[PDB]
């Protein structure tokens, strides 16, 4: 049963089996008066592991590495942050030290720099315009367009029909748009139309924060976004 934020002390990381050679990774961090949970993904890359997103923090990300050695036992060799916020890039410095080559789109790198966040080393190309798709080892990386922010990526594991939505996909229980500082509310529903065109098969869809679901999370996220602009 998927862990909730109440169950995960800040500084601990949990791993959850979505499908064979596919895990999400759940951690917790303080922010705007509370502590929030945050999701990333892990994919078996042959005899290696591909990570998607940090654990929101240096000490957390290092507890992620430790739980991955304890529980899987193969080496993380690459990581991909999916947009520029520290719940995606905080910890890259730790991953770097740990042997992991860290990647992000060219925008994602510049944005974080300005915002003072940590900076993935390598640049990912082919991802410049709404709807580009590129192949990263055992996954496909997809830029559906401006959404939670203007740089966010989504990830699809074809062999498992798992789609990792990141923060541009909300969980079902979330009904308040939230901090929409850097989002594009006008384009975000259209961005979610693309996802739904390019990944009609998805079996499970993993939000950036909270419980996984199906493709329902997409019409949910859209209803949540549009409600926010009519008031
Ligand atoms: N019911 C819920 N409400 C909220 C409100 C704000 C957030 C904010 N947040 C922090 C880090 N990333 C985000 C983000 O929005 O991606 C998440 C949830 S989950
Ligand atoms: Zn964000
Ligand atoms: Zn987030």
């Amino acid at each position: 049963e998927y862990p909730t934020v109440s169950e995960i002390p800040v500084g601990e990381v949990r791993l959850y089996q979505i499908a064979d050679g596919v895990w999400s990774h759940i951690a917790t961090q303080s922010f705007d008066g509370a502590v929030y949970p945050s999701n990333g993904l892990i994919v078996r890359d042959g005899d290696e592991l591909l990570l998607i997103d940090t654990a929101w923090g240096a000490k957390n990300t290092a507890a992620l590495l430790a739980e991955i050695e304890k529980q899987i036992g193969l080496p993380v060799t690459r990581a991909v942050s999916t947009h520029f916020h520290d719940d995606r890039v905080g910890g890259v410095d730790v991953l770097r030290a740990a042997g992991v080559a860290t990647y992000a789109s060219p925008s994602t790198r510049r944005l974080a720099e300005v915002e003072g966040n940590e900076i993935p080393t390598h640049s990912l190309e082919g991802l410049s315009s709404s709807g580009d798709a590129v192949r990263f080892g055992p996954v496909e990386l997809f830029y559906p367009g401006a959404a939670h922010s203007t740089d966010n990526l989504v990830v699809y594991v074809p062999s498992a029909s798992v789609l990792y939505g990141g923060c541009a996909i909300y969980e079902l229980s979330r009904t308040s748009a939230g901090n929409v500082a850097d989002a594009d509310l006008a384009e975000w529903p259209t961005s979610i139309e693309r996802i739904q065109q390019h990944y009609p098969e998805a079996q499970f869809v993993i939000p950036g924060h909270g419980l996984p679901g199906g493709l329902d999370l997409l019409k949910h996220t859209t209803n949540v976004v549009k409600a926010h602009t009519n008031r």
